[PDB]
């Protein structure tokens, strides 16, 4: 059989174009009518008598015999379409095909020319070799290697899927869904430029999308997650597979808190600042980095200081030659020269493999499902992979998250196909989406040899009813705090002579109100006899000091403006501190380092002195100085920090500590972005709130209302990152003990 001859040409291919040629040859021939559908598989093991293939069939049988498989009669009438052929899209197509639906895939690209590396969770490893992954790549999961290139996995899963009768039209660009003409008709899809007829009229009632990060489908809004600007570089080197490079240890990567010693060493060697570097020794060596803009400008890698991240990535703007030099230097300095000679990776384009990319902003989807019904037709929309959850690249969570999304989509579509209505399925999928953001090898089951599609075996104790049906009516489509703060103040005033509370401000400048407040904050702090023995300036200084000593709450107002009383908003915030402190348990005005008045959104006191928040940085390393790691020089008043003052479980815990450190750093970047945005908003609002301090009483109450809302939000957050920072010093601490070990 010439058809069977091209079958071994197929199953023995190593390049994508060869797979395409074999498929096209079978398309021209009429030997077996390739890819006609699922039943092909049930006849395909018949006319094959090579012993070496047994395991393949065996494994697929052991994968096609689960009761959850319904023996293939699950959703037979149903008909589907997958846009996107990454690992996630291939998993969606193949798994949805297994249960029996008609499956077609489309791709604008036609050649497997992505040569970078991907990281896989253990469940991804087991589920990936469940499809007989041994056959298509010899070195798969060989020992401790747990990292597979994009094209390798792409080819493996594509060959597996093509053994299971999936239909593909390459060179096809998705651009929308054609509305039904009339009653009883389903949804067609717009594809370009000119797909063949057999798909052009192929009509479907299910669509699961894996378009990736750059494309999201109709009917979904997008949210942006942003941080401080950071650019990254991806580099590759064609490996000679030599022993000298093979014996090289694989540094798991470097993060700012994670290897401060490594940054110090690389600065001493060559004075180069990075933010993150990770090194992968697969077939072609992978180097992923992110770093600091002015260190990157130091070598001139950029010519013009363009704020726009994508346009900063502009090739005309980017100095490529400097990029190659910097990549080479970063590599050979990171690996400590035992690589010896290095040669650039020859890409598909015809050049070295280097590129400049983004590590800051990520798209996100609030909703992972949409059932749209028209002309008596129920249509389902779901997202799998990066289109739903676009991750931080190097965390390596993309493939695992996409495969979890694939299982979610398969389960939910098979549930809806059985006549189940919209409410329960959308509720279930939103219930799993609420947990998807915290997927982790940690919160997964400890042993992995019994997984599948059933959501009960993947999320222990899943409250599937997390979202009531009535919440998704939108997802179905057919055609003055000052009053309450004051009231709390009176509640803290019961039985006090000489304390005549009338507003938020005038009743506190007396001074004894501070003592009464701290009294009922915690009983036994002071004897009642001495209550009438303090002076007003002394009383307010004492109250501030005791509040910092007992609760450690941040002062907002100094004693001079207290007795002056002309800036009540600070005292409002200061009382608001305790207003939020008991919400459950009890139910020189300028700056020199910033040359500006401490405008309240950035006004802060530095151990009994008055400077801005932004100006508080180390002159050497221009970082934020948190308690336990800095100490002020009294000679000049400048602010300086400390150094700146002139076996399987082993690798498992190493990876876990890397991931947790990086997560901490990313969280700090997120908080910094949030603080900058909120302080800009507060600046623009307080412009009026100070200038236009004569609004209507309702307007004045509203302004101060969100002023309090915002300041209380900062209080809660700064507490949260205070505890996170404390986690940082303690993690450095047992790093010191581990070095001591
Ligand atoms: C250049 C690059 C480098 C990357 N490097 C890394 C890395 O080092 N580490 C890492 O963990 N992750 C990396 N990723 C992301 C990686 O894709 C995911 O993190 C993970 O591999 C999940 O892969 P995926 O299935 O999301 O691929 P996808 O993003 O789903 O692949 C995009 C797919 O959508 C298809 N598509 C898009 N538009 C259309 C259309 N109109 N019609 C038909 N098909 C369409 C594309 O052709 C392609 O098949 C990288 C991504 C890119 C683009
Ligand atoms: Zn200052
Ligand atoms: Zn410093």
């Amino acid at each position: 059989n010439p058809a069977h001859a091209h079958f071994e040409s197929f199953l023995q291919a190593q390049l994508c174009q060869d797979v395409l040629s074999s498929f096209q040859e079978l398309c021209g021939a009429l030997g077996l009518e390739p890819g006609g559908g699922l039943p092909q598989y049930h006849k395909i093991k018949d006319q094959l008598n090579y012993w070496s293939a047994k395991s393949l069939w065996t494994k697929l049988d052991k994968r096609a015999g689960q009761p959850v498989y319904q023996q293939g009669r699950a959703c037979t009438s149903t008909k589907c379409l997958v846009v996107g052929a990454g690992p996630c899209g291939l998993r969606v197509a193949v798994e949805l095909a297994l249960l029996g639906a008609r499956v077609v895939l489309v791709e604008k690209r036609t050649k497997f020319s992505r040569h970078n590396v991907l990281h896989l969770w253990p469940f991804t490893i087991h589920d990936l070799r469940a499809l007989g992954a041994k056959k298509f790549y010899g070195r798969f999961c060989t020992g401790t290697l747990d990292h597979i290139s994009i094209r390798q996995l792409q080819l493996l899963l594509l060959k597996v899927a093509l053994l299971l009768g999936v239909e593909i039209h390459w060179g096809v660009t998705f651009t929308g869904l054609q509305p039904p003409p009339r009653k009883g008709s389903g949804w067609r899809a717009q594809l370009q430029p000119n797909p063949p007829a057999q798909l052009a009229n192929y009509e479907f009632d299910v669509l699961i999308s894996a378009a990736g990060g750059k494309f999201v489908p109709e009917g979904f809004k997008v949210r942006e997650m942003r941080g401080k600007l950071a650019i990254g570089i991806t580099a590759n080197f064609v490996n000679g597979r030599t022993v000298e490079e093979t014996q090289v240890p694989e540094i798991s990567g470097v993060a700012r808190i994670y290897n401060q010693s490594f940054f110090q060493s690389l600065l001493k060697a060559t004075g180069i600042d990075l933010e993150n570097i990770v090194y992968y020794k697969d077939d072609t060596h992978y180097f992923v980095m992110t770093a600091k803009k002015q260190c990157l400008l130091r070598l001139g890698v950029l010519r013009q200081d363009w704020p726009d991240t994508n346009r900063l990535l502009g090739s005309a703007n980017v100095v490529p030659e400097a990029l190659q030099r910097f990549t080479r230097a970063a590599a050979d300095f990171a690996t400590h020269g035992k690589l010896g000679k290095l040669e650039f990776a020859q890409d598909a384009h015809g050049q070295p493999d280097v590129s400049a990319f983004d590590f800051t902003s990520m798209m996100r989807a609030e909703s992972s499902a949409r059932v749209q019904e028209k002309h008596g037709a129920r249509l389902l929309l779901g997202l799998v992979g990066d289109c739903l959850v676009e991750p931080f690249w190097p965390l390596g969570t993309g493939v695992a998250r996409g495969f979890l999304a694939a299982f979610d989509a398969a389960w939910m579509v098979k549930r809806w196909a059985e006549g189940a209505e919209s409410l329960e399925v959308l509720a279930e999928r939103e219930s799993l989406y609420q947990l998807l953001s915290q997927t982790s090898p940690e919160n997964m089951h400890r042993n992995v040899a019994q997984y599948g599609l059933d959501p009960a075996t993947r999320y222990p104790n899943l409250n599937l009813r997390a979202v009531t049906p009535n919440q998704v009516r939108d997802l179905y489509d057919v055609l003055g705090t000052q009053e309450e703060l004051l009231r709390w103040c009176q509640e803290q005033t019961a039985g006090y002579p000489g304390v005549h509370v009338s507003d938020l401000s005038s009743s506190w400048a007396d001074g004894l109100a501070l003592c009464a407040l701290v009294y009922r904050l915690q009983p036994g702090l002071l004897e009642p006899s001495e209550l009438q023995g303090l002076g007003a300036l002394e009383a307010t200084a004492w109250a501030l000091k005791v509040a910092e000593n007992e609760l450690g709450i941040t002062p907002v107002v100094s004693a001079q403006a207290v007795v002056a009383g002309s800036d009540p908003l600070g005292l409002i915030a200061y009382l608001s501190h305790f207003h939020s402190a008991f919400k459950s348990m009890a139910h020189g005005d300028l700056c020199a380092l910033c040359g500006e008045h401490l405008y309240v959104l950035e006004r802060l006191c530095v151990n009994g002195h008055f400077f801005h928040r932004s100006c508080f940085r180390c002159h050497t390393c221009e970082a934020t100085l948190w308690p336990g790691g800095y100490e002020q020089h009294p000679g000049d008043g400048h602010f300086y920090c400390l150094q700146h003052l002139p076996l399987r479980r082993a690798k498992e815990e190493e990876m876990k500590r890397f991931c947790k450190a990086q997560t901490i750093q990313r969280r700090l970047n997120e908080i910094e972005a949030a603080l900058r945005e909120l302080e800009a908003e507060g600046v623009k609002l307080e412009l009026a709130l100070r200038r236009q301090s004569s609004s209507p009483e309702q307007q004045k109450k509203l302004w101060v209302g969100q002023l309090l809302q915002l300041v209380d939000k900062k209080n809660s957050l700064v507490a949260e990152e205070a505890e996170l920072m404390i986690t940082v010093q303690e993690l450095n601490l047992e790093e010191k003990q581990w070095q001591l070990d």
